[PDB]
């Protein structure tokens, strides 16, 4: 689809066997999740911006379901404010900007 | 232009005459740049970020190329990881996400 920016870009996601709202972010190099128990190691990493930063775990390998397209990658688990999905993600489901 | 996501869409913006460096960043509402000079009365703003609330410096009807693309609004003034054109000059210059 073509999805304009009037409004924040919020779609709904499946990982983890869970649905969720998420925000398509250009401006997020990774996919952030709000806490959620997901299968595998994990390695911690922080992330930040304005306000600062959060601690996040990280994991890999991880399948999302993005408006009905399978990717999969990394995903950081941890207290984001709200649900993102970043770049790594979304260039699996070929997510362009366009003007 | 189409821009893929593989790496940062960082592009070339034009502010107060200079050229600067500016990432599209859809998960951003609003427009931030780094400290410097604009015209005119500000008003106090509060955003949220990935890492808590910070004030920034509100500024109206600022002129903003982007890419190229002239367009005219609301530009905040603050400490930013990066210069960050947000979802408000996104649309105004009609940009999309597309997959
Ligand atoms: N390192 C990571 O992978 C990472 C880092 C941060 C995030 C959170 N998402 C980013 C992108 N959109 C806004 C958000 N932020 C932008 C951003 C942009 C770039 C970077 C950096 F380059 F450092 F990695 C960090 C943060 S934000 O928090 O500073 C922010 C929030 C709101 C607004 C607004 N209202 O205009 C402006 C800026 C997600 C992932
Ligand atoms: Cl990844
Ligand atoms: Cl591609
Ligand atoms: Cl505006």
């Amino acid at each position: 689809p073509q999805i304009t920016l009037w409004k924040r870009p919020l779609v709904t996601i499946k990982i983890g066997g869970q649905l969720k709202e998420a925000l398509l972010d250009t401006g997020a190099d990774d996919t952030v999740i709000e806490e959620m128990s997901l299968p595998g190691r994990w390695k911690p990493k922080m992330i930040g911006g304005i306000g600062g930063f959060i601690k996040v775990r990280q994991y890999d390998q991880i399948i999302i379901e993005i408006c009905g397209h399978k990717a999969i990658g990394t995903v950081l688990v941890g207290p984001t404010p709200v649900n993102i999905i970043g770049r790594n993600l979304l260039t699996q489901i070929g997510c362009t900007l366009n003007f």
